[PDB]
């Protein structure tokens, strides 16, 4: 029932570009001692701007999700979401539209890390049916 690798490339091929350069903490997948990550955790310092990966609208804002402190959802075309937890900052509100490189925020520390980083996450929904699901950012970012 998950997409194949071709149908997520096919769908999102050449739309996203990084929110943020930095070393790499944690790729995606399955770290073998049992750690998942659903996608990439960035290092920069506190009050880095964090950038839109593509046009969309911030579809939530909000702390309410476990362990990503400060969170952005931005909805883009064709069933993607992409995720922005751990903020210092959001610079954006609950329907605003915003284009790739636009500031959503800045790095921050909230909910489960000990320094201060992005996790980006990825989603792809296939039809209206489907839950957005993380896919490796990898297939879609740019080299």
């Amino acid at each position: 029932a998950a997409p194949t690798e071709a149908e997520i490339i096919a769908s999102g091929k050449g739309k996203f570009a990084w929110p943020l350069r930095g070393d790499i903490i944690s790729s995606f997948g399955v770290k073998g001692t049992g750690q998942r990550n659903d996608g990439l955790n960035i290092r920069a310092p506190q009050g880095t701007p964090v950038l839109s990966s593509a046009d969309g609208e911030i579809a939530y804002a909000g702390n309410q999700v476990p362990t990503f402190g400060n969170l952005v959802l931005v909805k883009h075309a064709d069933g993607w979401v992409t995720a922005y937890a751990h903020l210092s900052s959001t610079n954006v509100k609950m329907r605003q539209q915003v284009k790739q490189g636009e500031q959503l925020g800045t790095v921050g520390a909230t909910g489960g890390v000990n320094e201060p980083q992005l996790h980006f996450e990825m989603r792809y929904a296939p039809t209206v049916k489907d839950k957005a699901k993380p896919v490796d950012p990898a297939l879609v970012l740019p080299r």
